[PDB]
């Protein structure tokens, strides 16, 4: 699939890993 992180320009053909990647992207403030 055509995945794309809204926080970075990097992309991953998989979505499972995108969960851990996008997770760290956000923080609890
Ligand atoms: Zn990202």
């Amino acid at each position: 699939k055509k995945f794309a992180c809204p926080e970075c320009p990097k992309r991953f053909m998989r979505s499972d890993h995108l969960s851990k990647h996008i997770k760290t992207h956000q923080n609890k403030k």
